């Protein structure tokens, strides 16, 4: 990871085993389920492409999706290099040189130059961008696992409305549709796929209708019978 | 007792001129004389002996009340064809009958009230919920509703 | 997280990765449980809003549950701004800026200033004023995701009361229950939702009885369907 | 807890969740087993008040022991400002004051003054006192949480020796008679109450014999070989 | 409103009823404020005070679904 | 182990009982899969020789795969001092001595000498060394006790596509495979070990096999009625 205690005097504190171990810890459970990808990056915050390598390299599990993993990156890599899209040119003397895809997944780089690079005016955020490049492969992985499909959540006859949110807000989450198909999804879609007990006081909701005021709504109308003060 | 057991009495009155204070006896009656009785009440400030003693006193009544009507909110349901305006009569009525304190009617009212009514019957008043107070639920729950749909020559 | 100096005001630390992998194993396996208070209560000691913001931003389990939660906690944020709540510390910092429901939420501050309330004399407590927002949404998830039973705990015919009284206790917890409504549960309820057997020793045991008292003598007999062992 | 001993900065941080969800398990899922005082023992080396005050709310929603643990506690606190007639503030400008019970299980006295008794020379043992008052209450919750009596439990028909007298010793731990009592259970009443060929081994041996020669015949005679006879 | 009769068959056969009636703009304004939810079936207006005054016609016709059967969202035969 | 501070120095501390708690639980589960290596590189990070040492005597576990294992490193040394003759004392003033192989696999190195090297500057990296030695004794493990085979590397009659290329990537992976072999395995026996459907869009496919694409395209067993080989 990168420390600064001055701003642009960056200085690399080399990865840890506790890091490491709770990194593969994650990814001995988390894979295949989108939770991966927030702890991903929470532990990506100031990470190198040393560090991001290092990440990769230390896991040895589910070696099709880690190969579906880096042919995304390499594909990544080579879009990059076709854009060419950070640029100064090499005319000027002693000026930084520009980046390629090989240099951001930190193969053709070193350590110093990807911290020149960090450290320049205007910061050129190389891991930043490689950790983009593996959360997308992370996303593609998670849609390949992925079980079912959102439009196919739906709530048993007399399920509770919890369990049935909690797997359809999963569900949702590893969903990469637009904000609007997902505004769209909590408003009509989360209602609608709802069992006809519940979801006939889900559409009888006012104005401004929020999930705990579902929630609200849904509690006594599903789960075990009533078995006192009923008769 | 409590009062008692709480308060022991040390000495005689803290200099001539002012009352003894009183101890549960006293207030029950038992050991004070009407002069004393009458003694308190006209102190300066006044001491409100017979006001403490009330309020034992209706706490007893309420056990007499309680007692005697065998109203229950533990059991409370919506009848099968009982108007909503008479389940909240019955209610409050039972919440009235067994002394509820503000609060344990408050969460009987936004909690319980509308999970004992009937499944077709509370249907509005689910999607309501509890930040609608008693007259906003009260407009709900006409659909399943008894006579009153139709106007009577009175 | 800060940690403690002997001479003078904390210092700064990074956060371990193994306290985030153990925070979403508690998240996944507790969260709906109120016991995941204590536990988020001892985690954030010593945690700055910047902290707060990673470990939320860290989870990618339960969704619905965590979007109620960061509503609820944008709500309080703006509840600051526009009512003026009562709080510990100075209403008028001597050596720092005041703090908005925006700084307090870890958006509009940096760490340095988190860090200068914390250091302040006397101390601004940004920290322990945002995680009680965050207390107040997990305390909500467990109200929505943990049915209403308070009035429907009752002791089964081959069960411990010490696990009725228990389950009664968690279940009054779950709900929220203020004095009044608490005192009156526990009054009320607790003999008269225990089974017949146990019952006639609690009913003989009399009136005012202790919670001490009515755990030592309301212990079974261990009859047919109750355990001798835990182990 | 004390994290570092040798030197004054960074010298303590807040207990990690990781070793609290331990802690956890053993309290919920080992059901307040004798394990637990060890445990806590263990745990508390080198603990603030605070710490012990962290692990006593973290009891896996355990609200109902809590409450007669918490109870037992503010009596103990009370014995202790009986016993010593401490006052408040220092008896000199600069002294380290005397701890009263409040200050003791950390009511009124904070974090910085905790640590600045615990590393005083001679140090004043704030947390050592409050711990031997937690395991007090704690060894009533472990003789409410015991599943059976003592006379009652019994060795299974092919069970080894060695489990029936780990359950023994535990039940034993969690009864709360006289030491006399405890040696008289020891040396007569196991052998007493152990099946019939495993009896009639340990009577042979006699009060005489060691622990290891009746562990080793007694093991001896249950291995596969055995009748499996009650009677 | 009829009792099988849902929400949007009423108004459509409210506001033909309007044309019939030949009053002045103000009188048929303060009409359809007296009458229109007033008048409606019970589950219905209840449901359509609680969007309140400002709602719509739109809104009002998007909400009270799944009142008076099949049919209402589907045309008249 | 070895950690490099901010200021540009090395500071050195005993191994952590969590490092060997981690380990033992790794070689337990993970010790006949190439999972071990990057789990094992993870968590020697770092680590001296004598780290090192303490990690392999710790395992109780799968004797006969830790004495092939010591023999490796042991022919591993004897070669290296094969390979270099190391000369007698420092080879110039106020400098190191040169590692022999017997220095290197710890055994007539002391602790003191492990530091020396490792803090050189540049580093003399005599654990990345050892641990080397160390994987290719794991390699020979993961090989020789396989539940996997190379030679059986065509789908089984009743084995998914999805759980199919987890098993041949992991089986190339502890093979630590040829470049030539999984080029041969990949544009020949991997597409025809795959269903008809990967076969249907192999115009959209293109050249070498995309693994997303055929995981997209197949469904199932590949074999004629999900009960023969496809190959």
């Amino acid at each position: 990871p990168i420390v600064q205690n001055l701003q642009g005097q960056m200085v690399h504190q080399a990865i840890s085993p506790r890091t490491l171990n709770a990194w593969v810890k994650v990814v001995e459970e988390k894979a295949f389920s989108p939770e991966v990808i927030p702890m991903f990056s929470a532990l990506s915050e100031g990470a190198t492409p040393q560090d991001l390598n290092t990440m990769l390299n230390t896991v040895g599990g589910h070696q099709a999706a880690m190969q579906m993993l880096k042919e995304t990156i390499n594909e990544e890599a080579a879009e990059w290099d076709r854009l060419h899209p950070v640029h100064a040119g090499p005319i000027e003397p002693g000026q930084m040189r520009e980046p390629r895809g090989s240099d951001i997944a930190g193969t053709t780089s070193t350590l110093q130059e990807q911290i020149g690079w960090m450290t320049h005016n205007p910061p050129i955020p190389v891991g930043e961008i490689y950790k983009r490049w593996i959360i997308l492969g992370l996303n593609k992985i998670v849609r390949m696992y992925s079980p079912t499909s959102i439009l196919d959540i739906r709530q048993g006859p007399k399920e509770p409305f919890r369990d049935y949110v909690d797997r359809f807000y999963k569900t949702l989450r590893a969903e990469q549709a637009s904000q609007e198909v997902k505004n769209w999804m909590t408003e009509t879609l989360l209602v609608q796929n709802a069992n006809p007990d519940c979801k006939t006081i889900l559409k009888a909701l006012g104005p401004a209708a929020t999930l705990e005021e579902m929630m609200t709504a849904c509690q006594g109308v599903g789960g075990p019978g009533h078995k006192a003060r009923v008769l």
